[PDB]
């Protein structure tokens, strides 16, 4: 328009609040990293289901005390006993395997020695319990770790592999979960190839809709590959409606300048008749990052439109993309975690505030890790796992300094 | 043996020492995402290849100095300029596009004012430049981000979205990296039913097959799915030789203490001829721990026995099979991310290091995360992302405190 400076604070909490929440859908168990359950989930059967031996050893009547006691068979893992233990009597027990009747006790082996075995020495016949057993011990009594009717997992749990253990444990293999976002991918411009393309006069090549799609694809969601869009209003609406149709989201990058050639404001407004919320950001960089909403028959597209700059693509991906699309898939508290890291260099302050990418690395005993800008040799092994958060200048403060402690929003593996 | 008890650190720099790097293979780099770099990456193009602006604006013969020009032309992106600037005329410019010959210069359109447009008002003819340009202010020279001939990337480079972004930039699109490994995963036990199976008298259902596969998924490598194998050598050791066939790496879990049916110590020594490296494991949980290797025509196999109790499996996965993946992959550190958190409960020392799964959380503004071990209801809709690393008791110190600064392990995203 020139659209109005949003803040940061403002243009984040805009995203979040305006964002859908995705419906929901079955899935197997398997497939359940990184969803979010939309249902609670019940135990059906108690674990463990019959009283279990916590050791290898033998099952006894604590009753009898310790002395030497004839074995009248074994209980493994797997089977039901069907005998029943009588005083003076005890049965071989595994890890695992159920208590049979008759014994109230289980006496681990260190605490036992072997009187007597079968000539081949593959069974055992006779052993001395050397202590006294107290009443169930190194039992696990049925129900002990989950009982019948107990819910195991709430709604807006969010699964990682030890709650997919836990669906198996109880047998619940098929779950309720939000959908993930479909992501749709566009970049524009007219000095674009396809990154598989030799350069030709005017012309670079496309590297935002790999890094996109990479860091989409980085946290689980499937994407959409709009390719590379000219600058024209036409093939610009005819994109941005063939990602409708395909995507929940819809991410370009380029054109959102005030420039003679940025017609994606204008299309989004007037001929795609979509809700822009923001279309400038007071941030470095980001400044012409735009953010739009289309409702169509009770359904909510979102759409990013993204700068250009590469550098700029990424690191407003990170900030604005990446919450709402947690938002989207169920995430009950979508916000990027962030920690505090110390400058590794001195770092000038902006009017307005500043995000870098950069690489949090622990330090042997120190607390604190340090946060290296991005741009020693080994330094660039790894990938950016960081985004710095730097505050607007003040009269005051115009510089931060090497050790200072910062804002580092979590953007890689740690 | 019973094995002798191994130190944690001895078994782990066993681990890392004994376990192979993968070879290589070419991929095209949009499925880069975790791979790690086995060539150098070099620029066959400058970037930019052309003198390009970075404002929109004007291209200007900054000798001209201030004053009243008139508009030759417009120079767009993705189209190389045909006219020559000439003293007293100004080509416009966009962001990105190329500078034309003649002019040295950029001046943004914010330091300008117009003069005369078309009838239309599509056109600009004449311009009133207010300022005095500096030489090559706002232009990029050619190969002023990236030079022909640079090394981009270097081998032993593990990658993420911006190097995959860098890669499209450069062109290279097809790129030598480690392979990932193939990791199987088996369950044992005579009790186990599949997590589909009601269940039936003396059983349980395996849900370590489950917590492990997704666990390896997680760190984004492919899975073999080898099932539920009963407590016998015959079959044990047909599953390992199918593992050992269709994967680089065999993970089972149970069957490894020193109970009358437990088999894989003597199948992996006597059947399949492997090297057992270690047995058992000084450590809390996790004792039985066994580590082997198998030598097939140049060819080293790896093979993980976890504890069949399924905390310890996920605990000692975690502790032992990733590091060795990693190293796998290419990684040249695979040691896992390690920080400093803090307590949010009182915990007794063992005399062994002990580990816990916890879930790492800031507060607000203070430096250092909290970590809360698993098992507010909120705390539950959180999948556990750290392992807890305490120190073994000594003497002096039979406790830690809350609040007090422990060792966490990084085991999901943050
Ligand atoms: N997909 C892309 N890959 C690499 N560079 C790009 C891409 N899209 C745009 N650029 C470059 O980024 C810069 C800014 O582009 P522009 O379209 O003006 O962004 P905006 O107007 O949205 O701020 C230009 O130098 C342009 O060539
Ligand atoms: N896949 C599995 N899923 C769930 N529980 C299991 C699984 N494998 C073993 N267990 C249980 O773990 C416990 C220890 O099993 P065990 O085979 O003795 O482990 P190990 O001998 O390797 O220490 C037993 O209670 C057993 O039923
Ligand atoms: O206008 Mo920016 O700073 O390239 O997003
Ligand atoms: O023997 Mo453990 O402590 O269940 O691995
Ligand atoms: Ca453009
Ligand atoms: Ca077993
Ligand atoms: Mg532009
Ligand atoms: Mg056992
Ligand atoms: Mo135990
Ligand atoms: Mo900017
Ligand atoms: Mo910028
Ligand atoms: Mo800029
Ligand atoms: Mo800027
Ligand atoms: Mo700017
Ligand atoms: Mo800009
Ligand atoms: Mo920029
Ligand atoms: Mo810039
Ligand atoms: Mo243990
Ligand atoms: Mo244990
Ligand atoms: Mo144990
Ligand atoms: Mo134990
Ligand atoms: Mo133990
Ligand atoms: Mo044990
Ligand atoms: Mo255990």
């Amino acid at each position: 328009s020139p659209f109005p400076l949003t803040s940061m604070d403002k243009a984040f909490i805009t995203v979040l609040e305006m964002t859908p929440v995705l419906g929901t859908e079955i899935i197997n168990y398997r497939d359940g990293m990184g969803r979010v359950l939309a249902q609670d989930v019940y135990a059906k059967d108690n674990l463990p289901p019959f009283p279990a031996s916590v050791k290898d050893g033998y099952a006894v009547r604590a009753a009898d005390g310790p002395g030497d006691r004839f074995i009248i068979g074994e209980s493994q893992a797997g089977e039901q006993p069907t005998q029943t233990v009588m005083p003076g009597q005890v049965m071989r027990v595994t890890t695992g395997a159920p208590i049979p009747c008759g014994a109230d006790a289980v006496v681990q082996v260190e605490d036992t020695e072997l009187i007597r075995e079968s000539d081949d020495g593959t069974e055992e016949l006779e052993v001395r319990i050397l202590v006294q057993a107290r009443p169930g011990q190194d039992i696990r009594p049925i129900g002990h770790d989950i009982k019948r009717g107990e819910c195991v997992l709430a709604k807006g749990t969010h699964m990682g592999p030890s709650e997919i253990g836990l669906l198996a444990t109880v047998g619940v293999t098929e779950v309720e979960v939000n959908k993930f976002p479909v992501v749709a991918v566009m970049s524009t411009g007219n000095e674009l190839l396809n990154p598989e393309d030799d350069l030709l006069p005017g012309k670079i090549r496309d590297s935002n809709r790999s890094t996109l799609l990479a860091t989409i694809q980085e946290h689980g969601y499937p994407t959409i590959n709009l390719g590379i869009v000219g600058d024209n209003p036409d093939d610009l609406l005819n994109a941005l409606n063939e990602g409708i149709s395909r995507a929940d989201v819809i991410i370009t990058s380029g054109g959102v300048s005030m420039g003679e050639k940025d017609y994606l404001k204008q299309v989004l407004d007037i001929d795609l008749h979509a809700q822009i919320h923001f279309g400038r950001v007071f941030m470095k960089p980001g400044l012409p990052t735009t953010f739009a909403t289309l409702d169509i028959d009770g359904v909510r597209k979102i759409i990013f439109a993204l700068p250009g700059n590469p550098v700029s693509a990424v690191v407003t991906c990170n900030l604005f993309v990446v919450p709402a699309l947690r938002k989207m898939q169920g995430i009950l508290d979508p916000r990027p975690t962030i920690i505090k890291a110390r400058l590794s260099c001195d770092v000038k302050l902006d009017p307005r505030p500043e995000y870098h990418r950069c690489i949090l690395t622990w330090h042997h005993q120190e607390p604190l890790p340090w946060a290296q800008s991005t741009g020693s040799r080994l330094m660039s092994m790894r990938s950016a796992n960081g985004l710095l958060m730097l505050p607007p200048k003040t009269e005051q403060y115009v510089e931060l300094h090497k050790g200072e402690v910062v804002d580092v929003m979590v953007i890689g593996r740690l």
